[PDB]
């Protein structure tokens, strides 16, 4: 409740001419940037507490406390102990402090990322400084100056609107409205939330455009006191997340029944009621899988920052995930397919078609400059038009400067300026009194001035539009310099001359004007623009105006990766059919062959109403009859066409074609740029926003940002949709195989009674070396050749781990490795002595410290560590075939369904795992002095090729049943091994 006066005079400021840059920047250093500040968090401590002191380490947390005392009680009791206890709790601690590191540096990776992409897009806003226009980034404004607002922009700050034109906003997320709430300059109410000459932070400016003076700025603002709940914040959880979880639940159900079992088995065998629970704790640990949820997380966030590098910005995680899926892609002509760098080519006038572009000059001998007609044409071109000349570009030529309007009348006032003359002075020549804007629900522009005939005072009123609007409002005809009507001749001439420009795929509007009467409207009456005191019709159209915009490069190759992935394209223009068609024609949407309704009228020579509607496979639905139409009709069109495309469409009708998509049971994606896209943004399943062309409205209602505005974008973006999906399954695949062999020795030994093939130290070995480098390789695998050659999914019926991973992981590969690591234990006894029908039972009888007298096969007798050594040298074995057998699992997890041979061995990383691996088996094996700490003793070179059979038999076996997939689709092999 204050004046423009008192307002200026308490912050300071020129209503007309704004601040200073000099005291703008005192200012900006004077108070903080106008952006909000970060909130509270947990710091390391309950980073690190929940990694190092979780739930699965908690357990070895354990195994590490136990083994101290063991060596407690033994110190101070026996004189000369023994160091195994010492160095097994040296060694597990150390273990759940590595874990914990690792998990360190990915989980804080991941929470820098996505940090980085809120930076990428930022939010500039228009301040006016020293009476001049400029774009600044919104941490830049201060408290005085003046801003400006565009509706489709967002309100940077809290203003106070000094000038309005019919400006409305979106006050619904401060507060709780829905209808868009006018802004005037003049005050209302008592309460400020309630007044219209105030504009608040976060708000969008729906429609019309205003200015004002920025009264509150940065966090004191009403969004930021109310922050201190906001500080919080919350997130979410993809649906592969709750995929994993669930996974993760009926495995612990399997493993805690299992668990019970091995309790009754125990017990009707003679074990201690002790020894049951302990195998029971220790079954249910060994069931359940560990790390699934970090590879996800990091997999997802590592693709992300593989789609910002290829233009494409996702505003959250899902969308990494949904664009995979994709189905539908309803595109958009004009930014799109096209590059927005149109040029006229025909002018149409006097029934006589004229090129032009004079070679930058007055060349060409295009037409005569002098024709009557063309000063009435050139002229309107450069009255009714709203763009303007960059300024200081004195100095580059005519067709190469840099101009601020659409790009519809950039090449329109190129052209007058270079073979027409200066429009500022054809400008100022001619007065506008009134002016009214484009729209596409209008499709015209029109505006009335001034005539600068010295003889005649009237008035001058021209518009421009699509050419069919315009026919409809004329009665007249300006030929050869005189008026004529609009009758069937010309009428024909007119509609031939329309499809002799759209078939050139050009752009084509159309231009006309009329000679107000002063005696109807005086010299002083105003023509306010509210209601009608233009004649709409009865016109006199001057002549048509095309121009052409050439398609980007890499579009034809982006919709036909879309028909062999199987996936459909739309096109919505506002252009006429014609010129949609041709486009159409040259990207590949209309494919060759495949014809439409009139295409077969005009080859047959039969009605259009009497060829039957299934006989072509696309179709080009127009507006008006899509207006016209109900919801079976569309989903007839939808469901019976292959290639539609739809011209002549406001906004408001994006949301039926939306919905008539996802009726059938569909993924669609949807290219936005305005305000009335907001809703269709939100409904679709991936809304891709424009970057360069787009306004903070579409921005913020989408889930994708396309930074470079070229559809050749997406379909690359849905190529590294998919690849997510498929290494993921790869690197489950390659983790779930090694529990087989960890388990089956505890399983014999308890069961079978023999000598434990496989202990503590040695597993610790087997998880940390095969599983965490080889697992992180297959992340960076590339692309099989196929990917875009097969058809999307259906998440209902295709999820990450259904029942045929376990089949092979567990069942085929699994008991696979088992055997392997069993030959080398069988061996190594057999040579020293112990040979394998002897071994069934000696578990009693080897496992006591006492018997010194252990008798073998061959008769001789043992002592006790004697053949321990024998047993420690089977663990070092076992381990050893372990990795032999990795080698083979690696390889045949790089694909699934071409050969290695196919693919390719260019992944370097996963070359390295194989390599490091051998290098750490060897050097645990052969070391002077793991003998002592890790308890590894070296290993003869005859054993290390018993596992050889078993990774050959391997590799062999998925080479096979990969062949008989290739050949056979839909198959036995397919229904039953394809994960
Ligand atoms: C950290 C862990 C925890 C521990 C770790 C541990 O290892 C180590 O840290 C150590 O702890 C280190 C700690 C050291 C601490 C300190 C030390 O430093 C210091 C030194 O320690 C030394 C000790 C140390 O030297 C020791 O030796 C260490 C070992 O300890 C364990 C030993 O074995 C054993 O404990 C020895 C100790 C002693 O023996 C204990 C005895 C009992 C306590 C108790 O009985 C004695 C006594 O009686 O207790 C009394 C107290 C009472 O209140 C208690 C109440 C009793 C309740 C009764 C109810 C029972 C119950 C319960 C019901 C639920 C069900 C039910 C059926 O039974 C039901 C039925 C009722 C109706 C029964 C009623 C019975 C009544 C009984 C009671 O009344 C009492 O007995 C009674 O009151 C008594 O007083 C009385 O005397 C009674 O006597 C008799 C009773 C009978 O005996 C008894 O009842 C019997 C027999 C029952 C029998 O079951 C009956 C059967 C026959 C049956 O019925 C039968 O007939 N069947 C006939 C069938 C038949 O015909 N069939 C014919 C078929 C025809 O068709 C009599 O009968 C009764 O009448 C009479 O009343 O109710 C009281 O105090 C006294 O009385 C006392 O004497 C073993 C270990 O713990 C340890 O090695 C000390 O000597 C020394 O002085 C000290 O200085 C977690 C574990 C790990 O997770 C796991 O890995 C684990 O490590 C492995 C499993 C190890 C195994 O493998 C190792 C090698 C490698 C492994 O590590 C590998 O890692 C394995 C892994 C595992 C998994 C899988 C896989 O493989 C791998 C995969 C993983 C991969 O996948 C991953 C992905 N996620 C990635 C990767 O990791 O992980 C091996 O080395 C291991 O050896 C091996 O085990
Ligand atoms: C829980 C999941 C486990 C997964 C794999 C577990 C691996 C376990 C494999 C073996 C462990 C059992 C212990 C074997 C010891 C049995 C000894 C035996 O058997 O002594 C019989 C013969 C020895 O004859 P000799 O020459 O000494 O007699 C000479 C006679 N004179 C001279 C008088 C003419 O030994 C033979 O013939 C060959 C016997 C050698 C081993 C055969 C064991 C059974 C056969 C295949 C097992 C693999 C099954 C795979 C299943 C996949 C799904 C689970
Ligand atoms: C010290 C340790 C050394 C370890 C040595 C390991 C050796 C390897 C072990 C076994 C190898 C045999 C496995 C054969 C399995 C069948 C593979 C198969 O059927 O692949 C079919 C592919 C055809 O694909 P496509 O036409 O659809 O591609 C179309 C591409 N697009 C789309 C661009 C046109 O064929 C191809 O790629 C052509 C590739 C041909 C490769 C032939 C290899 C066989 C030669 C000897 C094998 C060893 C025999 C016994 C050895 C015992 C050794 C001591
Ligand atoms: C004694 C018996 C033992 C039996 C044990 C069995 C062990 C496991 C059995 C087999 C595993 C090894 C199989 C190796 C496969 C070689 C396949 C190959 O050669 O396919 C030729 C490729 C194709 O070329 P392209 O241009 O047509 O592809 C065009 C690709 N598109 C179309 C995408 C552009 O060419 C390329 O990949 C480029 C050249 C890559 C050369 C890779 C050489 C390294 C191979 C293995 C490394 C050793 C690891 C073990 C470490 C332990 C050592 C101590
Ligand atoms: C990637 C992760 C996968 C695997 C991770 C495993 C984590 C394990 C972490 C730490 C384990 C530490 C083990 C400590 C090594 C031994 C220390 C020790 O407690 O030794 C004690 C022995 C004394 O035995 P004694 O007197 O009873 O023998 C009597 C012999 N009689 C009587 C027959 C003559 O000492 C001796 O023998 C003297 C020999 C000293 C041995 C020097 C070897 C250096 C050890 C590690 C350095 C290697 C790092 C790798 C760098 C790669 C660069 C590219
Ligand atoms: C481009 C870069 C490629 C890199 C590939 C991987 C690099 C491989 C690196 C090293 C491998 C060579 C190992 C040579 C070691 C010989 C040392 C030796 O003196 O050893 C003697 C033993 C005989 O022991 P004994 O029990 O009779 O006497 C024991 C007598 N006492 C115990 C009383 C003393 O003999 C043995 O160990 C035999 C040793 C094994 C023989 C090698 C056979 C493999 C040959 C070629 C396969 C290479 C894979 C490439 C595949 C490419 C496919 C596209
Ligand atoms: C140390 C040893 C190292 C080497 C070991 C090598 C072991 C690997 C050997 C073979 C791999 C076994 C793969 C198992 C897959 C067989 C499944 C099968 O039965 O699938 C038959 C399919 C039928 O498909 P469908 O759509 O008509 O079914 C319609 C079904 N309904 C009517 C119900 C809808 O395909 C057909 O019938 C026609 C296709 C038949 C393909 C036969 C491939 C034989 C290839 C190699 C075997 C020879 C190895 C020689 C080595 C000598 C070693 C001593
Ligand atoms: C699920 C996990 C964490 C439970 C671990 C249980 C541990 C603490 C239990 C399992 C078996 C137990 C041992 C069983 C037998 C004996 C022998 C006795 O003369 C001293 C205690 C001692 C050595 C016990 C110490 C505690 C012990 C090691
Ligand atoms: C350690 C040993 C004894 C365990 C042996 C486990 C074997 C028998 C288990 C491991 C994985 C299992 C398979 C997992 C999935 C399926 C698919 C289902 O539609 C039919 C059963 C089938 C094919 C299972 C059969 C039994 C199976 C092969
Ligand atoms: C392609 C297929 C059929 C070939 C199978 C070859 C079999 C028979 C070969 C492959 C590796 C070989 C083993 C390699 C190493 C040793 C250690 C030695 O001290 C005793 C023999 C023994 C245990 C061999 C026995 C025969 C063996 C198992
Ligand atoms: N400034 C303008 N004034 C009048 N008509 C225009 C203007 N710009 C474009 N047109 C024409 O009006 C119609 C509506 O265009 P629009 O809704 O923007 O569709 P598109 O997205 O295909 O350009 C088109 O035929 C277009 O050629
Ligand atoms: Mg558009
Ligand atoms: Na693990
Ligand atoms: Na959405
Ligand atoms: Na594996
Ligand atoms: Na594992």
């Amino acid at each position: 409740k204050l004046s423009l006066d008192e307002l200026h005079n308490k912050y300071g400021t020129d209503l007309t001419r704004g601040l200073t840059n000099a005291r703008a920047k005192e200012i900006l250093a004077r108070d903080g940037p106008n952006s909000l500040t970060p909130p509270p968090t947990t710091p390391e401590w309950i980073k690190f507490c929940r990694q190092l002191f979780g739930g699965f380490s908690i357990l070895l947390w354990i195994g590490a406390i136990l083994c101290f005392l063991a060596y407690g009680i033994q110190a101070a009791t026996e004189d000369e102990p023994a160091n195994d206890n010492l160095y097994l709790g040296v060694v597990l601690s150390t273990v759940v402090i590595v874990t914990g590191c690792f998990s360190y540096y990915q989980e804080a990776k991941s929470s820098r990322i996505m940090d980085s992409f809120k930076n990428m897009v930022p939010q500039q806003a228009l301040v006016i400084r020293d009476g001049e226009k400029s774009t600044i980034n919104a941490e830049f404004v201060v408290a005085g100056d003046l801003v400006e607002v565009k509706g489709g922009d967002r309100i940077p700050a809290d203003l106070r609107i000094i000038s309005a034109h019919g400006c409305k906003v979106d006050n619904s997320s401060l507060t709780g409205e829905s209808e868009p709430q006018t802004r005037s300059p003049e005050f209302s109410s008592e309460n400020p939330l309630e007044t219209r000459n105030i504009a608040f932070f976060s708000t969008n400016c729906v429609e019309g455009t205003a200015r004002g003076v920025v009264v509150y700025t940065g966090d004191r603002t009403v969004m930021g006191r109310i922050a201190t709940l906001a500080s919080g914040l919350e997130v979410g959880r993809t649906p592969i997340a709750i995929e994993i979880e669930h996974f993760i639940h009926i495995i612990t159900g399997v493993a805690v029944f299992l668990g019970v079992s091995f309790f009754i088995l125990s017990l009707i065998l003679g074990y201690s009621w002790l020894e049951a629970v302990i195998f029971l704790i220790g079954i249910i640990v060994a069931n359940v899988p560990e790390g699934l949820l970090a590879t996800v997380t990091v997999c997802l966030t590592l693709t992300a920052k593989r789609m910002a590098r290829k233009n494409c910005l996702v505003k959250n995680l899902e969308a990494v995930e949904t664009l995979g899926s994709t189905s539908t892609i309803c595109s958009d002509k004009t930014g799109t397919l096209t590059q927005n760098r149109m040029t006229v080519a025909h002018m149409w006038f006097d029934n006589q078609i004229h090129e032009a572009d004079t070679t930058e000059n007055q060349s060409g001998a295009a037409f005569d400059k002098t024709s009557a007609t063309w000063s009435a044409l050139s002229r309107i071109a450069a009255l009714c038009n709203r763009a303007v000349f960059q300024a200081g570009q004195d100095n580059v030529p005519i067709l190469k400067r840099s101009v601020a309007g659409d790009a519809s009348e950039s090449a329109l006032l190129k052209c007058i300026e270079l073979c027409c003359g200066s429009v500022q002075g054809m400008r100022d020549r001619n007065p506008k009194i009134v002016e009214i804007p484009f729209n596409s629900t209008n499709k015209y522009q029109l505006s009335i001035h001034e005539n600068e005939k010295s003889s005649e005072s009237r008035y001058l009123l021209v518009m421009k539009g699509a050419p069919e609007r315009i026919l409809d409002r004329c009665s007249t005809i300006l030929l050869n310099g005189a008026e004529e009507p609009l009758k069937e001749d010309m009428k024909e001439a007119f509609q031939n001359a329309y499809l002799e420009l759209g078939g050139l795929g050009e752009r084509v509007l159309g231009f006309c004007h009329f000679a107000l009467p002063e005696d109807k409207y005086n010299e002083g009456y105003p023509f306010d623009a509210d209601e009608p005191n233009f004649p709409t019709t009865d016109l006199c159209f001057v002549g048509l105006m095309a121009m052409i915009d050439p398609p980007r490069a890499a579009v034809p190759d982006a919709v036909g990766k879309c028909r062999s992935a199987g996936i459909k394209v739309i096109m919505v223009t506002g252009d006429h059919p014609i010129t949609a068609k041709a486009i159409a024609k040259g990207v590949g949407i209309i494919s060759e062959g495949n014809e439409t309704i009139e295409d077969i009228a005009a080859r047959l020579n039969i009605p259009i109403g009497q060829v039957n509607p299934r006989d072509a496979k696309a179709c080009v639905v127009h507006g008006s009859d899509l207006k016209d139409l109900s919801t079976e009709v569309l989903d007839d069109i939808l469901h019976y066409h292959t290639e539609i495309v739809f011209a002549r469409t406001s906004p408001q009708q994006k949301l039926i074609i939306v919905e008539g998509c996802q009726r059938q049971g569909a993924i669609v994606a949807v290219t936005g740029d305005g305000v009335n896209d907001s809703p269709a943004l939100k409904k679709a399943d991936i809304g891709v926003a424009m970057g360069i062309s787009g306004s903070d409205v579409s921005k913020q209602a989408a889930d994708m940002i396309l930074l470079d505005d070229n559809f050749a974008s997406i379909v690359t973006g849905v190529e590294e949709g998919r690849l997510i999906f498929d290494n993921l399954k790869k690197s489950i695949a390659y983790t779930l195989t090694s529990n087989i062999p960890e388990i089956t020795p505890f399983l014999v030994f308890i069961i079978g009674n023999v000598p434990l093939p496989l202990g503590t130290v040695t597993i610790l070995c087997i998880d940390l070396g095969t599983d965490m480098v080889p697992a992180i390789s297959l992340a960076y695998e590339q692309a099989e050749s196929d990917i875009m050659k097969r058809q999307p999914r259906n998440p209902k019926t295709d999820k990450l781990v259904n029942e045929r991973l376990i089949s092979m992981a567990y069942g085929q590969i699994g008991m696979i490795q088992a055997l392997g690591g069993f030959f080398s234990y069988f061996v190594i006894l057999a040579e020293n002595g112990f040979l394998p029908m002897d071994l069934i039972g000696k578990r009693v009888r080897w496992d006591d410290r006492w018997i010194s007298d252990v008798e073998d096969s061959f008769g001789q007798q043992w002592t006790y560590e004697q053949r321990k050594i024998v047993e420690f040298t089977c663990h070092t074995s076992f381990f050893i075939s372990i990795v032999v057998v990795q080698w083979a699992d690696l390889i045949i997890c790089k694909t699934r369904r071409n050969s290695i041979f196919q693919q390719g061995m260019k992944n370097k990383i996963l070359i390295f795992g194989l390599f490091e691996e051998t290098a750490l088996a060897a050097f645990l094996s052969y070391c002077p002095g793991t003998d002592v700490a890790l308890r590894m003793y070296p290993l003869k070179p005859s054993w290390w090729f018993c596992a050889f059979p078993y990774s050959l038999i391997i590799f062999l076996y998925d080479e096979m049943r990969r062949f008989i997939i290739r050949r056979s689709p839909g198959g036995w092999v397919e229904q039953e091994t394809y994960y």
